[PDB]
């Protein structure tokens, strides 16, 4: 069963693993750990850029934003390049998502309206679990004796579903971040490794700093199938300096997926 597959994977790695993931067109679900906390890091990234796409139309995306000496924060390989300088919000979601850019999602909560603005799109999407707190790179200072930056596999997923797969994105805006998710350059040892090869995968990977967190999320899509199945993957470990192991993850999606 999936539940001893994940079981054995939690041993072998000597570590903790949250699943959820629900196939959007049957309504199946596969629950591991679905309702505990862990840090989600840059996945997190995939809920801004969401946001801020169903205020800002794509022709409008054009919009420039100052980039100044100190907006820098650490890992900004794109954003580092812009001081002094303007960027669109197109090129602010695309370095978000496509790299990981902790600067570019800073300005795209600020875009948004700041972290009381995300709450409170979270409360609207019924979402009284994940925890947004901190901006980069604070949020990934995470701790199990705080739910500071967390949410659960089943919260996380539910709303990515409602945010973006079975969301109110332009068909424009939908097609842009989901195109950046297909083709990111930090994804290909995580789920995108595990699936079987006829799915295509549109993922957002993350690392928190601490407890060798390490997390993925995706809308993964079988050959000839529109409705994609929303998949979470959140993992950590007990100590907090321990470091992950990426093939983890790519064993968790590959047994999730004998389930659809």
């Amino acid at each position: 069963s999936n539940a001893k597959e994940l079981n054995d994977l939690e041993k072998k790695y000597n570590a903790h693993i949250g699943v959820y993931a629900l196939n959007t067109k049957s309504g199946k679900e596969v629950k591991f750990n679905s309702d505990k906390r862990f840090a989600y890091a840059s996945t997190s990234k995939a809920i801004n850029s969401a946001i801020l796409l169903e205020q800002v139309p794509y022709n409008k995306l054009n919009k420039k934003v100052h980039i100044n000496k100190d907006d820098i924060v650490a890992y900004s390989p794109i954003l580092e390049k812009y001081v002094g300088k303007d960027i669109t919000l197109k090129e602010l979601i695309e370095a978000s998502m496509t790299y990981s850019d902790n600067t570019a999602n800073n300005k795209i909560i600020k875009e948004i309206g700041g972290i009381k603005k995300v709450k409170q799109r979270l409360k609207e999407l019924g979402d009284k679990v994940t925890n947004p707190v901190r901006y980069e790179i604070e949020l990934n200072y995470y701790s199990p004796k705080s739910k500071k930056d967390t949410s659960t596999p089943a919260a996380f997923g539910k709303t990515l579903n409602k945010l973006i797969a079975n969301g109110k994105l332009s068909k424009k805006n939908k097609n842009f971040l989901l195109d950046l998710m297909f083709n990111n350059k930090n994804g290909d040892t995580l789920i995108k490794d595990g699936v079987p090869k006829d799915y295509k995968v549109a993922d957002k990977s993350g690392q928190a700093i601490t407890y060798a967190s390490r997390n993925d999320v995706a809308f993964v899509y079988p050959k000839g199938q529109s409705e994609p199945i929303v998949l979470v993957i959140f993992t950590n470990k007990d100590n907090k300096s321990d470091k992950p192991n990426d093939k983890l993850i790519s064993e968790t999606a590959k047994s999730v997926m004998k389930e659809f």
